[PDB]
């Protein structure tokens, strides 16, 4: 409908979304059902490409795509992205509706993602801040005298953008934007569970003038994508997902430029001098936002003895005063989780914590195949490390609360999980803050706020199991671009007179 | 002897070099013979560590190494490196002798490598040019108003430095320098065929004060190293080697920060307006230097019709007027190749070129198990692409000569090999040069000079099969360092008044 | 009319433009006539402010202006500039008409300036590339251990933008843009000879939402402006004008941040390997464009013996085939000069050159009080240096042609004038080009093109008598901004453990 | 003696130091007596150059100096500076003795300055961090398509370094270092009151190989220097001194690149959450160090009601427990002031403060023509602004103490003086600190430490009356260097295919 006018095929009741094969929308591979977490019903179908079509798509992106993307001057790429922003913006409601239906995202959360995608597109201009090379004079070494060097960046060619389910619209728009702004062609591979927003975005981009042979959207399920990652024409792979899949991706890909945003949870530390209202409010939000289905969600709260009581109490009040329902009621605070499987795991993890000495302070009640109350489990420092909610990432609205003696204990506990994406610290003392910033092994630390990557105005990425490299405005250039050095030799040519 | 005073064990005639286990020199694993390519004789032995020692070494580097390297202020790390430079410099002759004997490197070439290693150490100060973070103000987006960001770099922890045989001293010193200057611990794994210089370098570094638990040298053969690369305590892997091993390394390593210098040959392009004396001289040198056992060696020469004759003729004269012998005679220009196996391949490749229409213009005669004449094979443009000397990298003193109609043919031929390390272009016209610089898919282009990475004053690395990422003074920081973002929230705190 | 709706006062026949006093349009000082160079007729009048109003305007800009400009977040400043671009763009024809009438600018040249002003405003986003501070860690010196540093930029406060007559619209828009984008208030002082475009631009900016107390436009004549420059509330002075006035400005201003674009002519060098069609075409244009009333105009042509003949001949053909008339006929190539005084000087300078051995190769005929033929005077190298057309800048469509033996003579002659704004060099050889780039003492060198600052996509400014500092997208930040260093002390606070 | 072996002329009892005239030590102008503030005795004499010698020196620096400095590759300039560091270091005691005798500097303070000068010289390598140009691609604007830009820095030529009396050794070494490291020649003009250290430093530099025609040391008194500043061959003027002289310097110099470090005092703010021991200790030191003859000396202390009592009390104890004597006793804490005139002013200023409601809390007693007790005067907020000790900079060991209600009052008082060099803030709360950092109009803010420029590891400079631009490692490049832009035109040359 609308954007996907002549694209969506209305086959026997359910709308069928085809893959975009770098030139034409189509696909002759298996058809796959797409369901809503709101009622487990099949809301549409997607056509996956055949091995022959995947192969043909890659051949196109590699042979023509790289050149039409690279040979379109930046000023036009910028215009394409801005026009794509205009198109998505006027279709805001439709984009939002699909997010609410397909991802079970609360209405306002879905509207936020569309706006984030629109802004990312419009701010492509800011990505230019990291454009420009280095001039290296050669008279600072005898061996390089009368020599000179120029270093600049060049697009790698074809970038594979693999995307998660929790931000089906933004991640696709993001990776496409930074890959394309520098001159690359892109193969987008969305989560097969909610590939509709990506299809809509790509259509808006194509309508905006995005070189038709420089982009692709393949509805491939899981391991079917390995075919793309393992191919030599794919010079870079931008992957946002789970640690386990990310690992499999590199082992399949081999030598190549990578950006691995592998998430995991995020710990939050509250110091005795923190504004507890701000902290309680922000931590509660960081715990339940989009049913905790955020990589930058808060999964552990560590508070110093003196404020632990109030803090945990306040966060508990907030979490239980939440309304869990269908994402449509602008009254509902929390919608469903992407699958009943996800809820099972959350329940199991809560039982595990309880068995190991944990006590539920809020939530805990499952309300349906895909509905649960955001839960807050208190745990003694001496037992938390063996709890599943600690050792692992339970993608759900659930966090642990742990009392700590001082900053050092907070820090060692915060660093005790295998991940290191972000960390939040609420407090006022510059010294304690500086110490925490140095010792927290994470890609980013949020001072007096909950972790929120937003559109990447500030760069983010992981450490430890959370991955490698960063995404951000300007910073993502390092992942879809390679350096090119030009060394000029003027030895004895009389440019310099011994210097 | 000297540096390796109480380290080398004189066991029944041949000196035995032990591995350095992050604290003590030792090893209780198999012993391996080290031979000279000059006479196939066993000149020494190296003790490899046992699985238990490898494991224990990693535990040390990870638990104590990262902290003693990171907690040694930069000013002291700098002093350590400078003192290490002094030590190697006064032991220049001994270092050189081992290179000549162990790697078959011509005396002056071995002396050059020692001096390169000394300079790299002394210029660690220049690596600081890429130290410093970014301050990102937040009033350039409504969502980030009254917000602020700081981005800086942090050492990853433990870096594994895997090294090739052709620059056994420099590569080890290089990777150790840039890994350590930023606060990392290092596990060095030298080629098991010539691990002596690395052992000497590490000793000089340890003598200079390099934190004893922050460095390691393991004499592990090939696949025995996979154990190190696959370990989670190894946050980065700096690998310089063949495309094939590099690929295996990443597939074993998984998600991690990588620098892959995978070589391959380098094409050289001569334009009709080039200074043929300079070009002939530089190309000849780029072909035979260290028996072509240089990743940045010239493997293909492409000259435009009008100068092709003179050029090829002059380069042929130069190559055949070369003296091939024992690397010791300062009179010998070319020493042996690292193994008879290497010579076999060169011979096979020359026969292949000849069978496919190629003609030998210089050299071609094998002089012994590990000795050969640097060879120059002319080939018609219409047949060169299927020749082994073209499709592959024959690590030996051998290059192809191909006449071309114009710049575009030179460029497509130059880009026709699977590699893309460097490329040389000799000419004068800025337009033709600019075109070639844009279209040559290589990490670096050398204008009017032969490709020579030197000590990395200018950054270098590959494209296509030549690998990913770069090494260089200042630039290598990006491979052994990770970003850390600190976002400060002052919303409503009165720092700004709506701005 | 239109923009200046309720602003322009229709007093007895001629439209009267008032000054903008940081809040209200007005002025109670002397009225001054504004004439057209097309017919010496009074086309309007401007109201200059009284000493009391100047004083009051400064008090406003300083006390309220700095804060309303600084406290308007960048994202809004950007919106203001973009909206101002929209307003000027829809009023393109009116803006152009005033330029043609008030400055005698050829229709297409006037249209170009309006478009340049619109683009400058729209690209303010690119100025952000030089936004961001430096983080300086302190462990690289013993004295600074456990210490840390942050360096960033801060707006100076009130910037005085003084403008020339030859780009009455662009210079005003330019200085206002870069001054405002970083948070400064601005006092614009246009040339009293053509202050109408500035008034229109300021109105478009005010309509766009530019903080009303953060900007000012004072119609002050020459020395009347000294009052502004000498004031302590004016933290920076951005001056584009003649060397002589610039000098007086600093001597009146004292200690303050300055940008002095003082022009002078530009020499052009043609090498024997240059494309003479390109060179002839570009040099001819650089000589006559806007009647040579461009600071980056070509005033001297130096060609090597072998191409000198053709080149000079071709440029002569082009200059004489030019149509001189009223700037309105899109058929006229060259309009009038800003004043009859300017033509007198050009005539005197041509006679001087002739008396000193020069020969006219094209032009030379005066056609009216303010009309002349763009002139090309050939001069022997041994006599050119004493000619007025060489030693001085004759702001008119006139250049000298000098034959030279080689590059070195071209370079010494090019460096022989007292100025050093830009220089053009046409040729192909990288070596000769590199030499010329190193030895030409000018702010910018244009390779194979005529000097053209455009909107400052590339930064420009002078050397020698041409001034100091630079203007450009991103670069101008250095002139209206100051550094602020924050040094944090954590000595003995346990952030670091000796490091 | 020693360094000044054949330089110092022993004329009738007192050693006579000649000026260095860019090639030979000499001078045929008036002789001037140099006295010690320790006993008002004439300890030596300096020979000033004659107008003819000044003129000849400038001609040399301009015609040969710029080229021998610029044509000495950086690697050698670096060696010169390092060798100069070695020479000064072995002559440490002699250098220190002259400082103690000639400047009345306490033994340990004099030793610190020599060590600072040695380090500055040795760290010249760090100044390279800001070396390197920018490559600007042209496809981000239609007008600049197929165009390209390179921006780099170039030395200005001859830099005039004018120096104060309070750091006669360091300032001279500093300005010489950053001016020379980039390729400039230098004219040093030391304070005629203590020009001996400069002479010694220049000798050490000349001995180290500093191009003999690229440096000069002229013993000119005050206005005699104007001759240098006003000259066109002097492209930049690096001046550290009083606001009043700085102003005169620019008005005499005209258009030129400037760095004006004009000092003034520094306010210190203590927040209720500050570590009062640290603050008391650091503020006391910032007040008395070198008899307050430091531009970064603390002249005003502002403490919040709750800690004001303890703080002021503790600082008073510290100041009065100080030993005032001859700088030689390593037991003496405070030596004399440079002149009896300076003490008179301090006394007058203290009486003024007292008359206006101020009360002395420590010191106040003059002990001789050039000796005084470091004084601490308490003043009510409602009267301090009219006190001389507030409105002006009394170069002496004297500061005001003012109780304030909150941060905003502290900030407005701190910003109330006409200067804005540095500011210190002691406290712990990030919010209050961030606010103070934003609103303090000074070049640098020191958090939890006294203001101390040191060797400029962190850049510093003024705002308001404290001057313009910055000095620092890396940052000073902006003052003795100019940009050079090279724009290459490839329009229609086939480098790009519409991009
Ligand atoms: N791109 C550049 O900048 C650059 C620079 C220099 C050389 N090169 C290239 O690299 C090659 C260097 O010579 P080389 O013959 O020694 O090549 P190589 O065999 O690929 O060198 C491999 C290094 O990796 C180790 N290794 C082998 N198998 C491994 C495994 N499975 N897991 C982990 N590590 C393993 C090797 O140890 P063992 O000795 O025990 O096998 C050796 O230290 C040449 O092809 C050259 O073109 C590239
Ligand atoms: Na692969
Ligand atoms: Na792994
Ligand atoms: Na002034
Ligand atoms: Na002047």
């Amino acid at each position: 409908a609308g954007l996907l006018e002549g694209v969506i095929k209305e086959k026997g009741g359910v709308p069928v979304y085809p893959s975009y094969l770098a030139g034409e929308w189509g696909g002759s591979g298996q058809e796959i059902e797409v369901k809503s977490p709101i009622d487990l019903a099949t809301i549409a179908k997607v056509i996956s490409p055949s091995r022959e079509e995947v192969e043909r798509t890659l051949d196109v992106l590699f042979k023509r795509g790289r050149w039409s993307a690279r040979d379109m001057p930046g000023t036009e790429r910028l215009a394409v992205l801005r026009k794509a922003a205009d198109i998505i913006e006027r279709n805001l409601d439709v984009f939002a509706e699909v997010l609410v239906m397909n991802a079970g995202k609360p209405k306002s959360a879905a509207v936020g993602e569309v706006k984030a995608a629109v802004d990312r597109l419009r701010l492509a201009e800011l990505d230019l801040k990291k454009i420009g090379g280095d001039y290296i004079p050669g008279d600072w070494t005898y061996d390089t005298l009368e020599t000179e060097g120029l270093v600049r960046r060049e697009p790698l060619g074809v970038v594979a953008a693999i995307t998660p389910f929790n931000y089906p619209l933004f991640d696709a728009v993001n990776k496409i934007t930074y890959s394309f702004i520098y001159g690359n062609a892109v193969v987008v591979k969305p989560s097969i569970s909610d590939p509709l927003p990506a299809a809509m975005a790509v259509k808006a981009l194509l309508d905006a003038g995005f070189p038709p042979d420089a982009i692709a959207l393949l509805n491939l399920p899981g391991k079917e994508a390995e075919k793309i990652v393992a191919d030599d024409r794919v010079a870079a792979v931008s992957f946002t997902g789970s640690t386990e899949v990310g690992e499999r991706v590199v082992k399949v890909g081999g030598v190549k430029q990578y950006v691995m945003e592998l998430g995991g949870g995020d710990p939050a530390i509250v110091l005795e001098d923190a504004d507890l209202d701000l902290a309680a409010d922000k931590i509660a939000r960081g715990i339940y936002s989009y049913a905790g289905q955020r990589c930058d969600a808060i999964k552990l709260v560590l508070a110093e003895r003196p404020v632990y009581g109030k803090l945990v109490e306040e966060v508990a009040k907030r979490l239980s005063s939440l309304r869990v329902g269908d994402p449509r009621d602008p009254t509902v605070d929390v919608g469903p989780l992407i699958s009943p499987s996800a809820v099972d795991e959350m329940m199991a993890a809560i039982e595990d914590a309880v068995e190991k000495g944990g006590r539920v302070l809020a939530g805990g009640r499952r309300l349906g195949p895909t509905y649960v109350q955001p839960t807050f489990v208190e745990a003694p420092a001496d037992r938390v490390k063996d709890m599943v909610l600690y050792k692992r990432e339970v993608f759900a609205p659930v966090a642990l609360a742990v009392e700590v003696k001082d900053l050092d204990q907070a820090i060692e506990l915060a660093n005790g999980r295998p991940y290191g994406l972000d960390a939040a610290v609420f407090g006022r003392d510059v010294v304690k803050i500086r110490r925490a910033v140095r010792l927290l092994e994470v890609g980013a630390i949020y001072i007096n706020d909950m972790p929120r990557h937003g559109i990447g105005y500030y760069p983010f990425g992981g450490r430890k199991k959370s991955g490698v490299f960063r995404e951000g405005i300007g910073y993502a250039v390092e992942a879809v671009t390679a350096y090119k050095t030009i060394v000029f030799n003027y030895k004895g040519k009389g440019v310099w007179k011994y210097e």
